[PDB]
C-alpha cells in the first residue's frame, strides 16, 4: 500500500478507541469545561514543542524533510497564544506537565533523537487530525465555552496559513508517499502510529481522572 493508506488502515481501529475515551466522549457531547479544557491545551503545549524540536532536529533528513512544513503546519506559536490567553502573562510559571504529558514528550524524543525514520508517525498522527476532527472539536469548544468567533483563546485549532485543511491534508498525504519506503520502515512506522495513538489515550484517561 501507499505509506498514507497504511496508517489510516492501521490506525482505525484505536482512532475508534480513542474517540470514545471519556475525556472525548465528554468533548463531543459540549460538556468541556474552562478547567479541563486548559489542562488538555496545556498538555498539548509540551506535546507540540517536543514534536516540533525534533522537527527541527530532522528537517534535512530525507526520512523526513518532504513532511517539513513549519509555515502551515506548526502548532507551538499559536500554542503559545492560547497558554497567554489562558493562563495569563505568566502562563510558563502556570502551566502544567502531567506525567502523561512527561511521557509522551520521552517517547517523541527518543524518536527525534534515536529513530527519526519513525518520526512521520508522530507528525501524522497528531496533524492529520488537527486539519480533520480537531475542526470538528474546535466548533464544540467554541459552542460549549463561548469562545468568539474571532479566535481568541483556539489559536492551536487555527491554520491561517492553510487554505484549504481537505486539499492541504491530501497534499500531506501524497507527500507522506514520496518517503523512501522499505517494508522495514513501513512496518515500524504504522506501528509507531498505533503507540503514538495509545499516548494520546493515556494522556486523556490521565487529565479525565485528575478532574473527577
Ligand atoms: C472525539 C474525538 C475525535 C473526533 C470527533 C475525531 C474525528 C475525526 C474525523 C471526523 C476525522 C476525518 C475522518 C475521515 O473523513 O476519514 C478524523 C481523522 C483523523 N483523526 Fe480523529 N477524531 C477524534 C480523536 C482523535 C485522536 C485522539 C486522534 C489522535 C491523537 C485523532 C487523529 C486523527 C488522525 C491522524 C486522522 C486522519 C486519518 C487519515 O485521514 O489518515 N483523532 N478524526
Amino acid at each position: 500500500q501507499d505509506l498514507s493508506e497504511a496508517l489510516k488502515e492501521a490506525t482505525k481501529e484505536v482512532h475508534i478507541r480513542a474517540e470514545n475515551s471519556e475525556f472525548m466522549r465528554n468533548f463531543q457531547k459540549g460538556q468541556v469545561s474552562r478547567e479541563g479544557f486548559k489542562l488538555v491545551m496545556a498538555s498539548l503545549y509540551h506535546i507540540y514543542t517536543a514534536l516540533e524540536e525534533e522537527i527541527e532536529r530532522n528537517k534535512q533528513n530525507p526520512v523526513y524533510a518532504p513532511l517539513y512544513f513549519p509555515e502551515e503546519l506548526h502548532r507551538r506559536a499559536a500554542l503559545e497564544q492560547d497558554m497567554a490567553f489562558w493562563y495569563g502573562p505568566h502562563w510558563q510559571e502556570a502551566i502544567p506537565y502531567t506525567p502523561a504529558t512527561q511521557h509522551y514528550v520521552k517517547r517523541l524524543h527518543e524518536v527525534g533523537g534515536t529513530h527519526p525514520e519513525l518520526l512521520v508517525a508522530h507528525a501524522y498522527t497528531r496533524y492529520l487530525g488537527d486539519l480533520s476532527g480537531g475542526q470538528v472539536l474546535k466548533k464544540i469548544a467554541q459552542k460549549a465555552m463561548a469562545l468568539p468567533s474571532s479566535g481568541e483563546g483556539l489559536a492551536f485549532f487555527t491554520f491561517p496559513s492553510i487554505d484549504n485543511p481537505t486539499k492541504f491534508k491530501q497534499l500531506y498525504r501524497a507527500r507522506m508517499n514520496t518517503l523512501e519506503m522499505t517494508p522495514e520502515v513501513k512496518h515500524r512506522v504504522t506501528e509507531e502510529a498505533k503507540t503514538a495513538f495509545l499516548l494520546n489515550i493515556e494522556l486523556f484517561e490521565e487529565l479525565q481522572a485528575l478532574l473527577t
